[PDB]
């Protein structure tokens, strides 16, 4: 029993971090095999920041001008390229704990953990969504670039995330570890903002499945609603859409709890209308939107790591 | 910016983590050099569980009886003891990632990470608080049995908690590493319940200071009050007392904001007696009681560990 923010074990990644300094820029970096891969950005200076050219600052640069750390020791780069909006960083060392890994290149309405660094060492470890926006609501403060965000299957560390920045609302932006940002934001210092951002239904609908499993049913109606008349209430409340897909998802969900997904989707429609009053789910006066399905059914049932 | 439940890095603990087999029961044990600590309902069968006298329980087995799974390596026992309510399965081999580490016995309020696991596996990492009816409110499943909660300080890994049981209300009881009960409870079959529990009120106040750090400011007000009628308030919404140590330990807080414990205190008053009117803090709708005021300040500020 019980439902948490739950992360996934952070120890494959831990072992992959390192700093990386150049100039008088310091960030962290993802050491995998002998490639070390950090946001671009680690080349600008203070007045390069408005509008740099990449091109013109790499092509400006030497192995020497990197300095990378792994813990205590420093590592010896013998090549630098520049995919998109990563720097690889190749070093004469291959990480000997290098995981099982893949590059992911997540939907929104993902999920991941965040392995939160300063300085080549971890500080924290929490779970994110990768909202409709693009943006992720994470906890960075300065020097927190190059900390990645992941999801782990069985022993393979699916990177996904790679932090770059923050905007001014106070959320996030990053890239895939191929270097391509989530969303319309670029790496320059130039008014860029989020975007109106949406809940992402089919996680909420998931979380109140979580919320039955565990005991919480107060929310729950004898009503039923069309998929069709569901979408019109959640436009209304600023909801993603639901799709026929979302609903085939929550499939497993739907068949060990005994309520049909629509049903579900009617239970929601009565919380989006009346809110709560006064009553929580799982412990949050606040629908919850960062559980997919599948973080659901792994928390619910005990799913492991190795 | 954002403020997150951050867990600590988890992967000091992940090296730690075994299975321990005796019987037909499975659960997790933490291995640290060469002794391996698990709860000692290991011993008990399905029949010994109501009103186990786990001396004799213990003086029945041998070394043999208990299997210790290291990953796919399989440790030898060559000793047994029991203190407490924790089995210390002595084996022939030293764990080589055992970390700087001390066994704590924490206060309630104090919150500690948690790496749930099951047969030896780490699941996934979450942050809890000792509540203050010494319950905490997890996620654990049949089979986490073993699974500890830690907070890490640099390089040294402090144990504070060791799963054995969930309570009927769906809250979690266990042990210090010593196996000494958080709470009355104790490791039998037998009716127990949790205590009515109350709102961590230094922590409350920490979380509002996290919102000030961050820009969250609504809730403010130019009243102030004293620490006496602040502590009447507080009883009359089930809030633990706040003395002068919780104070004096908000201190940091108060000189980076400027905003004085006890004029917090007159905000903290204001939201108990007004609700918060549909307005979140840091993304809650509810008073949060899970972050001690150093979580803040680690959080807030970017302490990192090695
Ligand atoms: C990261 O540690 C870092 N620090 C760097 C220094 C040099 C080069 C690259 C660096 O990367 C931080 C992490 C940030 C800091 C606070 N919280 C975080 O997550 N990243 C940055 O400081 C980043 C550096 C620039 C990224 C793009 C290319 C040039 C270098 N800057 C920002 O994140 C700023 N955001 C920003 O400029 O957004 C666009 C914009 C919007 C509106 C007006 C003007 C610009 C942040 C730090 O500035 C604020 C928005 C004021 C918070
Ligand atoms: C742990 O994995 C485990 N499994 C074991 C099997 C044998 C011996 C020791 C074991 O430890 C689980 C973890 C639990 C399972 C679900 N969520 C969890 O956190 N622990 C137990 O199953 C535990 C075993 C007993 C502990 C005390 C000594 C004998 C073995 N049992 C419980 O946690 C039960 N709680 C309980 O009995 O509380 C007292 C009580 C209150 C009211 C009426 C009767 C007894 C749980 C599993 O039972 C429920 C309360 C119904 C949930």
């Amino acid at each position: 029993s019980g439902f948490r923010k739950m992360a996934f074990p952070s120890g494959k990644v831990e072992g992959c971090m390192v700093q990386v300094t150049c100039g008088t820029t310091t960030l962290n970096g993802l050491w995998l095999d002998d490639v070390v891969y950090c946001p671009r950005h680690v080349i600008c200076t203070s007045e390069d920041m408005l509008n740099p050219n990449y091109e013109d600052l790499l092509i400006r640069k030497s192995n020497h001008n990197f300095l990378v750390q792994a813990g205590n020791v420093q590592l010896r780069v013998i090549g630098h390229s520049m995919q998109n909006c990563v720097l690889k960083l190749k070093v004469d060392t291959a990480n000997p704990k290098t995981p099982k890994y893949k590059f992911v290149r997540i939907q929104p309405g993902q999920t991941f953990s965040v392995l939160a660094c300063y300085n080549g060492s971890p500080s924290g470890v929490y779970q994110c969504a990768m909202r409709p926006n693009f943006t992720i609501k994470g906890s960075f403060l300065n020097g927190s670039c190059g900390s990645v965000g992941f999801n782990i299957d069985y022993d393979c560390v699916s990177f996904c995330y790679m932090h770059h920045m923050e905007l001014p609302t106070g959320v996030h932006a990053g890239t895939d570890l191929e270097g391509n940002f989530y969303g319309p934001f670029v790496d320059r210092q130039t008014a860029q903002a989020a975007g109106t951002d949406t809940t992402i239904t089919v996680n909420v609908l998931a979380w109140l499945y979580a919320a039955v499993i565990n005991g919480d049913r107060w929310f729950l109606n004898r009503f039923t609603t069309t998929l069709n008349d569901f979408n019109l209430v959640a436009m209304k409340y600023n909801y993603e859409p639901l799709t026929q897909d979302h609903v085939d998802i929550l499939g497993p969900l739907s068949a060990q709890t005994g309520i049909a997904v629509l049903d579900m989707c009617a239970s929601l429609k009565e919380l989006l209308q009346n809110g709560m009053n006064g009553r929580t789910i799982l412990g949050s006066a606040l629908l919850e939107d960062e559980f997919t399905p599948f973080d659901v059914v792994r928390q619910c049932s005990g799913v492991t790591f190795q």
